[PDB]
């Protein structure tokens, strides 16, 4: 395709820009832009042939759906129903890195959006790029996570390169994600709200809002995220030397604190500062697959916080779990 890599400021972009990145987009291309969480590769959500191609260069499954990403309440209107009595809800945490499920009403989002389904995920992004987009370009865009179906999902451009150079027409370049990791995603079409994807907004916080929320199994254990190199994932540390020495020829990833300890480590970031592991975990898994060894060897951390959604991402990469 012949792909130009237009960097903006995360802020104030240049409408000029996102102008052009509008255009593709009415001609039915396929774009890679950034948000609060990790990139997105986007097509207009109410353009059917333009989203096959979001899914033929992820080679992502069908029945896999795309999240519908929206700049305002009233584009909420045109695409879902029975969301009004939890637009209190929406309005605490909109824009912001939160995904919702509700019943589909648009008939303008096509079946291969929503994967067949009658229930549509929507997410308005707080990230000025995505949001100045959505608004200039006049349609919601439909878009999964900038990455290879299966990889770790790009949290800056170089890793958006590695999947993509050549395979689109644009990368919107605004650095390094602020989360670096996906948004949450909450169901709210059941009578109980369920966490269907642990991100940002943090499960604490949900069940303090909804004490009935409901956290399924799948959650809470185990493609997705997972590099070239097999993956192992230790949560008991203390076996920890066992592994190490069953595995030799290996990278580590590991925490600031616990760095001084392993030879050949990757340092993701610090238990005192737990955003910096959730913000650098993917790049990490990027990093060390490249690092000429057999295998990725990363430490496990407490389900708590942000810290549950990065274990829940490990979990789902790891090509074995040591408990
Ligand atoms: N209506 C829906 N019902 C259930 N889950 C939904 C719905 N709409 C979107 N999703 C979820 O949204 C998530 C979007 O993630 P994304 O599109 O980046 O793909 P992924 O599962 O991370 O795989 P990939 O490796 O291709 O990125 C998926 O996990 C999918 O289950
Ligand atoms: C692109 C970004 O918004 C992402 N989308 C996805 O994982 O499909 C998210 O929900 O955080
Ligand atoms: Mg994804």
């Amino acid at each position: 395709a012949s792909t130009r890599v237009l960097k903006v400021d995360p802020l104030f972009p240049d409408e000029k820009v996102l102008k052009e990145a509008a255009e593709l987009l009415r001609n039915g291309e396929v774009i890679i832009f950034p948000t609060e969480t990790v990139y997105g590769i986007g097509a207009d959500a109410y353009n059917e042939e333009a989203c096959k191609k979001i899914f033929k260069l992820k080679e992502r499954p069908a029945d896999n759906p795309l999240i519908v990403h929206i700049h305002s309440f009233k584009q909420l209107e045109e695409i879902a129903e029975g969301y009004e009595p939890h637009l209190d809800f929406l309005k605490k945490f909109w824009p912001g890195p939160l995904t919702v499920i509700f019943r589909k009403k648009s008939e303008k989002i096509p079946p291969v959006v929503t994967a067949d389904l009658p229930t549509v995920a929507v997410r308005m992004p707080a990230h000025p790029v995505a949001l100045k987009l959505i608004e200039l370009f006049g349609h919601p865009i439909a878009a999964p996570s900038a990455n290879i179906s299966g990889r770790p999902s790009a949290t800056n451009v170089k890793h958006v390169i590695e999947d993509f150079m050549g395979k689109v027409k644009l990368i919107i370049d605004a650095g390094d994600t602020p989360f670096g990791l996906e948004s949450t995603i909450v169901d709210l079409t059941k009578e109980k709200p369920v966490l269907l994807r642990p991100g940002p907004v943090e499960v604490e916080r949900l069940k303090e809002l909804f004490p009935e929320l409901v956290v399924p199994d799948f959650v809470r254990k185990g493609r997705h995220y997972a590099p070239l190199k097999p993956l192992i994932l230790v949560e008991d540390l203390t076996k920890m030397e066992e592994v190490l020495k069953k595995y030799p020829d290996h990278v580590v990833i590991c925490v600031e604190e616990r760095k001084e300890l392993y030879d050949d480590r990757i340092v993701v970031g610090s238990l005192k500062n737990p955003y910096s592991i959730a913000q650098n975990i993917f790049s990490a898994l990027r990093e060390a697959e490249k690092m000429g060894k057999e295998y990725i060897i990363v430490e496990g951390f407490e389900e708590r916080g942000i810290l549950f959604a990065v274990m829940n991402r490990l979990r789902k990469a790891a090509t074995e779990i040591v408990r």
